[PDB]
């Protein structure tokens, strides 16, 4: 499913061992939360959780209960500290190993311009609107003042024509998904303000990038990073990221100082699209609703 981007290698027949999908700690699954449920099948000898992974594995005295583990806990839902509804997907495995990725550089064509805008620029735009989502597209002249800026500055190649307003509270977000490529042009930018936020970006392939927009930022995706990637917002109430570098944009990556987290606030987001009047026609046939339109396989395949 998605263990094969991760590292692990499963087996089809029975084994002690066993991979527990969606029971990790970087899921929202607790020990004390799965434990129980594993030994409700038997004696569970280990329950490894490697952190920030959507997984955990698990070891059973014998064989056979593993198996018993395998045929009924397969697909049965637990709760989160996210209060959410999670299936579990367990798999033998010989060997207990995963790869652990770290990536350095942001999805292609990605970029997070700080302090964008200043503090009474940020309170007036919050006390000018009035999940929550709003739409537009039209442009209200409380910010045509600013998109010209953003052109001249060059954040910004073109002036967009729609405008979506999202306003998160400390637990709700939007899961991941990809701007229609009809519906669009390449270039959808998007001022974060009142409380800074984590937003997920993930390649098809496995890559995950975990991007951290703060207040007073935009952030702008064009290329990959807004026609083949998935930007999203895991709904959790509590961030974590790095000690110093804390307020700062970029990735959140792990192992090179202390860790802290962070609550969140009430945020809201101005997202910027052209809307696009002729057929997408980009590089990434795969998620390209336009070039994949009058294909019968791919209409099956909804
Ligand atoms: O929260 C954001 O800034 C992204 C906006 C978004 O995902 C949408 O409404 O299509
Ligand atoms: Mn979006
Ligand atoms: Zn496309």
């Amino acid at each position: 499913t998605l263990l094969r981007h991760e590292g692990i290698e499963t087996v089809s027949y029975a084994t002690q061992s066993l991979v527990v999908a969606n029971g990790g700690l970087g899921n929202g699954v607790s020990r004390n939360q799965l434990l129980p449920v594993l030994e409700k099948c038997g004696l569970v000898d280990a329950l490894l959780m490697p952190p920030n992974k959507p997984y955990s594995f698990a070891r059973y005295r014998t064989t056979e209960e593993s198996k018993r583990a395998y045929v009924t806990l397969n697909g049965k839902e637990v709760v989160d500290d996210l209060g959410q509804k999670i299936t579990l997907y367990l798999n033998f495995v010989e060997k207990v190993q995963w790869k652990e990725l770290r990536p350095q550089a942001l999805p292609p064509g990605l970029m997070v311009v700080e302090e964008i805008i200043s503090s009474e620029e940020e309170k007036m735009l919050l006390e000018s609107v009035d999940r929550r989502v709003k739409h537009f597209g039209g442009l209200p002249d409380i910010c045509e003042s600013f998109l010209e800026k953003w052109l001249r500055k060059g954040y910004i190649k073109h002036k967009p024509d729609q405008m979506t307003i999202n306003q998160y509270e400390p637990g709700q977000g939007i899961p991941a998904h990809i701007d229609t490529h009809s519906a669009f042009e390449d270039e959808i930018v998007s001022l974060s303000l009142g409380s800074e936020i984590v937003m997920d970006f993930k390649h098809p392939d496995g890559i995950a990038v975990p991007v951290m927009l703060p207040r007073r930022s935009l952030l702008v995706m064009t290329g990959e990073s807004r026609y083949l990637w998935t930007h999203g917002i895991t709904c959790r109430k509590f961030d974590t990221v790095q000690a110093s570098e804390s307020l700062k944009s970029g990735i959140i990556t792990s192992d090179v100082g202390d860790l802290t987290l962070s609550k969140r606030g009430l945020r809201t987001s101005f997202t910027f699209r052209k809307v696009r009047q002729t057929p997408c026609n980009c590089s990434y046939p795969l998620v390209c609703d336009s070039q994949r339109k009058e294909n019968l396989y791919f209409q099956g395949l909804e």
